[PDB]
């Protein structure tokens, strides 16, 4: 599933301000991270990132590729490739709590300025 800017904004409205993070900033971050695609899979060296939030099997979810993973979100990585982003959001919040917004390189690089374009009026 590939969401549009406003569709996703509506789904994450209740997350505004979570961990001091503003909604438009999070939308911008996700645009440059996965392009709003729930099925994005990106192989890094000996690890892989999954889904809309690009959650890593190196530390956050369990995958057969990295059997030694701490699996902090306590969930198999396949759950981040389906149509329900509810469990993806639960894990992203745990990343925000523990590690913070810098888990996503896009935030500091491109998402602290030129923010009006990320606002949504109605879809
Ligand atoms: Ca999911
Ligand atoms: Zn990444």
């Amino acid at each position: 599933k590939q969401f549009t800017k406003c569709e996703l904004s509506q789904l994450l409205k209740d997350i505004d301000g979570y961990g001091g993070i503003a909604l438009p900033e999070l939308i911008c971050t996700m645009f440059h991270t996965s392009g709003y695609d729930t099925q994005a899979i990106v192989e890094n060296n000996e690890s892989t990132e999954y889904g809309l939030f690009q959650i890593s099997n190196k530390l956050w979810c369990k995958s057969s590729q990295v059997p030694q993973s701490r699996n902090i979100c306590d969930i198999s990585c396949d759950k981040f490739l389906d149509d329900d982003i509810t469990d993806d959001i639960m894990c992203a919040k745990k990343i925000l709590d523990i590690k913070g917004i810098d888990y996503w390189l896009a935030h500091k690089a491109l998402c602290t300025e030129k923010l009006e374009q990320w606002l949504c009026e109605k879809l």
